């Protein structure tokens, strides 16, 4: 998926998932070179739900979660994964929506 | 996931998988390293279902398979992979569930 | 594991429900205060030497519904506290993460 916002602006991405995933850890990360991606925020694991300009909120009742990036900078752009964390060692084998972030001039 | 048992005792470990994997070879292997992980037991592969004190049994109805260790020894402890042998290209290799096996004193 | 609080009145028959997943279906299901060291003292269990019924405690597995139930009769203040809705391999004493960590509160 592709999403775009202006520098200084904000963006949110909604990522859907299936009913059995309601209670699983939900996360946001860049695609890794190792099995585990470096989770920027997550709903249940140790990254925390908020880290600086990035936050994550799960809405099981709608079968989706939303990642929000505040005060965008050019560095925020790029490929990300929004994932639901399943038993697999590698996050690649989770249900993942790939999200491509663009950041344009304000 | 960690499963543990006493020296001389037994344990079994469950390894979940996806519906797509029901018909695939399942395995149990040590070291957790791609290519170097040697399959101790497999459900279809030539390692066989039982290799000494270890066996494997698949239950596609519960989307998991179970590895059993008997007569545990200290050397049985370590990190293992429960693996699904997927016959297609994967950028991060076969899907695996990582299991820490621990052995505690025999009571 | 998952966390559940189960509350009921003193002298009541308290019904603790412990859901689980498909991988746990065939496992022994148990009730116990969490382990002092490695393993807990199984109060009741569905597939073990402990028995499904002992004193005011009894257990019933409902694998079709991916849940088991522990019933506490004649609930007292001393019953409050932390417990494991535990799982292990039938007829043996191995360590698995419990499926539910239960807090019993008595009012």
């Amino acid at each position: 998926r592709t999403v775009a916002g202006p520098v200084g602006g904000s963006l949110s991405v909604q990522c859907p998932y299936e009913k059995e995933h309601r209670t699983l850890n939900k996360y946001w990360c860049r695609p890794p070179q190792i099995f585990l991606c470096d989770k920027i925020v997550e709903t249940k694991g140790s990254a925390g739900k908020r880290n600086g300009r990035v936050s994550i909120r799960d809405s099981p009742a709608n079968l989706s979660f939303t990642v929000t990036l505040e005060n965008l900078t050019e560095e925020d752009a790029g490929t990300y994964w929004c994932g639901v964390d399943t038993p697999w060692l590698q996050d690649f084998h989770d249900p993942v929506v790939e999200v491509e972030v663009s950041v344009f001039p304000a």
